[PDB]
């Protein structure tokens, strides 16, 4: 599924992001827009043999077990094509997992360089939340 930037800032809103360990929902809708163009099918490899899934781009060597990511851990037990699904729950829920291990939303390379110190409320002006 393609969410609209609204559309995804309601779900995700309705999922508990909007300030989660002080991250406004205007940081998570930046953040996935460009980790994946708000594609919930979005898939990237990583040079290591690790690959990247979903709407926030998630990535198997820590996160979810994808049956190729050799030594990987699955801290979110789940498996990565849970990921991908059109219902972002299971991404949400270890997006907060993520969030919470220590640098933050930092862990997204695109949040650090294109959301980070950046005017993010942008993101959700006009949206019925
Ligand atoms: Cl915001
Ligand atoms: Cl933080």
């Amino acid at each position: 599924k393609v969410f609209g930037r609204c559309e995804l800032a309601a779900a995700m809103k309705r999922h508990g992001l909007d300030n989660y360990r002080g991250y406004s929902l205007g940081n998570w809708v930046c953040a996935a827009k460009f980790e994946s163009n708000f594609n919930t099918q979005a898939t990237n490899r990583n040079t290591d043999g690790s690959t990247d899934y979903g709407i926030l781009q998630i990535n198997s060597r820590w996160w979810c077990n994808d049956g190729r990511t050799p030594g990987s851990r699955n801290l979110c037990n789940i498996p990565c094509s849970a990921l991908l699904s059109s219902d972002i729950t299971a991404s949400v829920n270890c997006a907060k997992k993520i969030v919470s291990d220590g640098n933050g939303m930092n862990a997204w390379v695109a949040w650090r360089n294109r959301c980070k110190g950046t005017d993010v409320q942008a993101w959700i002006r006009g949206c019925r939340l």
